Order: C-alpha cells, then sequence, then structure tokens
C-alpha cells in the first residue's frame, strides 16, 4: 500500500532536479541512494547475491544518471562479522561486483562502493568461528550487554588494536579501494559513521587510548585521516568520499551529550578543507543528519534538535549529501536544497520505492517500506516492490 496520511509535494522545480558534477560523475539530479545494508550475500564467502544483487541495484538505477552508494562492504575477513554481508577482498567477490557495476552503468547510473569496517559491532562468536579477533579502539569500554555476553560466551574478549595493526588496516583499505575501481566502480566512500571502526576511534566514550591514537581532538581523527590520505594516494581524491555522522548515537557513540562533540568534527572537516587547498578535494562529505540519531527508530524517532549540521557548511567548501527522514519532508527538502551544493540521501524510501525519483519530481504517492524484509535472505522485501504504474494495476487504490 501507499503512505496513508501523506501528502505529496512535487520537487521539479527545485535543485533537486539541477545537475551537479561529483567526482567524474555528471548527476541529472540530487537524490542520491544512500548506503544500505540489506544482508542478502551468501555465505561461505561473504558474496554478493548471485539470484538478486543486479536486479535490485538496476532495479533503483532506472532513472538516469542517479548517484548510488553500496550497502557497506567489508575490505578484508577482519573487517567482518556478518555471514550475510558481502565483501569486497576476494575474486569470487569482485566477479559479482563487476556484473552489478555494469548493469547500473548500461542503465546510466553511477556507483560508489562503501568500505565498510565493523569494529565492536561485529559478532564476536563468528570472528571467534573463523580466527579473527573482536576489534575495536579500547578494551576497558563495550557496545552492549548482549555484546558482551556473546564475546564472553564465546571466549573472543574485545582487543585494542596496537598501531601496526591499524596499519594493516590501512593496507587492507587501500587494495579493497583498488579492487572496486579495478571491478569498474566509479568511486568508493569510507564509513567513518554509525559506530563502526573508524567511528569508534573518533568517539571520546569509545576510545579511551593514550597512544598517538587517543586522548586529544587530533588524535581521535588520525585513523580516519590516514586512511583518506593513503586512499587519496592510492586511486585519487576525485574518487573518494567520507560518510560522518556528528550527532548519531547508534552503536554507543556519544552524539550531542558530548560537549566537544562538535569540535571533534569541525577539526575533520577543516583538515580535509586543508587538503583541498592543496589541490585534494575529495569528492564529497556525506552527513547523516541529527533527524535519525538511530535508522532503526521509526521517522520522528531520535529527533536532535539541540544540534545541527550547518557548521559543516562554514569550514568545508565541496558538496555535501545529507540524508535522514528527508523522504516525508519534502517541504524541509525544499529549503534544504535552495543551497547550491547539497544533495539528499533518501535511505528508507530507496527501499521501497524502486522509482522514487520520478515520484518525487511528479509529486506522487510514496509505497511503504516493510520493516521485516530489510534484513531477510529473500527477494520478497527486496526486488518485488512495485513502480508507481505496477501498484496502480495492482489496485493499492486507484485501479
Ligand atoms: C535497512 C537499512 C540499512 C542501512 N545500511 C547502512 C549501511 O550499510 N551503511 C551506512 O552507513 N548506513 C546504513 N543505513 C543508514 C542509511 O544510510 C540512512 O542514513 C538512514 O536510513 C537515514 O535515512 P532515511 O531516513 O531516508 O532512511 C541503513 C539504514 C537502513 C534502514
Amino acid at each position: 500500500s501507499f503512505v496513508k496520511d501523506f501528502k505529496p509535494q512535487a520537487l521539479g522545480d527545485t535543485n533537486l532536479f539541477k545537475p551537479i558534477k561529483i567526482g567524474n560523475n555528471e548527476l541529472l539530479h540530487r537524490a542520491v541512494i544512500p548506503p544500505l545494508t540489506r544482508m542478502r550475500a551468501l555465505h561461505p564467502g561473504n558474496i554478493p547475491n548471485r539470484d538478486w544483487a543486479v536486479e535490485y541495484y538496476t532495479q533503483r538505477a532506472q532513472r538516469p544518471g542517479t548517484m548510488i552508494i553500496t550497502e557497506g562492504a567489508f575490505i578484508s575477513p577482519q573487517a567482518g562479522g556478518y555471514d550475510n554481508a558481502p565483501g569486497v577482498w576476494s575474486e569470487e567477490q569482485m566477479v559479482e561486483w563487476t556484473k552489478i557495476f555494469n548493469a547500473i552503468h548500461e542503465k546510466k547510473s553511477f556507483v560508489w562502493v562503501q568500505l565498510w569496517v565493523l569494529g565492536w559491532a561485529a559478532f564476536p562468536d563468528n570472528l571467534a568461528r573463523d580466527g579473527l579477533r573482536y576489534d575495536s579502539a579500547s578494551d576497558n569500554v563495550f557496545m552492549d550487554a548482549e555484546q558482551e555476553a556473546k564475546a564472553k560466551k564465546a571466549n573472543n574478549p574485545q582487543h585494542s588494536l596496537t598501531k601496526d595493526e591499524i596499519k594493516q588496516y590501512i593496507k587492507e583499505y587501500v587494495q579493497a579501494a583498488k579492487n572496486s575501481i579495478a571491478a569498474g566502480a566509479d568511486g568508493v566512500e569510507i564509513n567513518s559513521a554509525n559506530g563502526y571502526l573508524l567511528n569508534q576511534f573518533l568517539d571520546p566514550h569509545s576510545n579511551t587510548r593514550t597512544d598517538e591514537y587517543g586522548g586529544s581532538i587530533e588524535n581521535r581523527a588520525r585513523f580516519t585521516l590516514e586512511v583518506v590520505d593513503a586512499l587519496v594516494e592510492a586511486i585519487g581524491h576525485e574518487k573518494v568520499g567520507l560518510r560522518l555522522s556528528p550527532y548519531g548515537v547508534f552503536n554507543s557513540m556519544s552524539g550531542g551529550a558530548e560537549t566537544g562533540i562538535v569540535a571533534q568534527y569541525a577539526y575533520v572537516a577543516g583538515e580535509l578543507e586543508k587538503r583541498a587547498k592543496a589541490g585534494k578535494r575529495l569528492a564529497f562529505v556525506h552527513l547523516v543528519e541529527p533527524r535519525v540519531t538511530n535508522p532503526f527508530l521509526t521517522e520522528g524517532e531520535g529527533e536532535y534538535e539541540g544540534g545541527s549540521n550547518d557548521f559543516v557548511y562554514s569550514i568545508w567548501k565541496g558538496p555535501v549529501i545529507r540524508a535522514g527522514n528527508f523522504a516525508l519532508h519534502p517541504e524541509v527538502v525544499r529549503e534544504e536544497v535552495k543551497d547550491k551544493r547539497t544533495l539528499i540521501g533518501y535511505g528508507r524510501f530507496f527501499i521501497s520505492n524502486p522509482d522514487l525519483v520520478d515520484r518525487l519530481e511528479k509529486g506522487l504517492p510514496l509505497n511503504k517500506y516493510d520493516r521485516d524484509t530489510f534484513y531477510q535472505m529473500s527477494a520478497h522485501g527486496y526486488i518485488d516492490y512495485p513502480t508507481y504504474e505496477e501498484a496502480l494495476k495492482l489496485g493499492w487504490d486507484k485501479s
């Protein structure tokens, strides 16, 4: 069915439909598909789903000139911990990623791969099974109750990375970025948000280190900035993006409670613009809005009003993708895009609406999303969401 009490608004007369050049890509519009994990990858090997992946992506790349950021992809076995999320380290995986990159490209859209590293958000037991450690910034602070239960049951205690294991992670980031570009991706996005590894190093709650990687604004951002620099040297700055979520609290992150949280992020944004001047400006900065502090809360829940992402604009002068509960709020989007260098990421509604872009331009109703198939080893709730036309033929009230 269609979203019940939603009053759509045509957005065709806005900047959301003015082209823009991101990296090497020329988008025909500014609605991007943010990284969305769907757990359809195949175990063993974290192989992208051979039966449905191409269809799903092909479906969402139908409106020409769309920028698509893929589901988080593990850069190595030690970076993972979820049996059904895809990896981007082996041939067996790249052979399937290529097919996917081709379908999107044939539809004249673009694709950026999100390099993912779990940290304490991984399942300690899955990692122990395969002989991998349970990594994180520190070892005297854990994610949550059941994470420490799982960890000790599996006897795979949270481990504080040594300076050498951090370098090894940097090695793997480069190799995975290279494999992705080599396989034909338009670029890669470094996920330094949502409480995953890098975010665990940025956060003063999860990072209680005393070495060169903790203890100050400058040290907490170190790991993240070294990944940036390394990838920039390896494949070029116009092929790299950085995702941040300043006020997010998902996965045990601080958010607005940390008085020094804004300074932590303003510093990162500044160093980025520093390099921008030195010629090496990243493709973009992706920000998770405080409108959604937790992606697993219904729209309107976990909304932070004591803080704003606007400070980034004062520091970073490049393109900025903002994601978070924008689909059901065209009036909000309408104002946000008045700014000339802003893109909007639509998450949850790009799951249930393969033709979102067209429904946004024309102000047509929105298909509801089934929360239950977000993470299911099924085609149902993955590739069977109908386009507006099909929804009509089905009689989602308008026959
Ligand atoms: C099913 C699902 C999977 C997601 N997977 C990822 C992911 O792989 N990496 C990431 O950085 N964010 C992920 N997100 C967060 C989204 O990118 C987005 O920022 C968030 O859903 C807020 O946007 P929305 O209100 O338009 O859905 C996910 C969200 C959902 C609901």
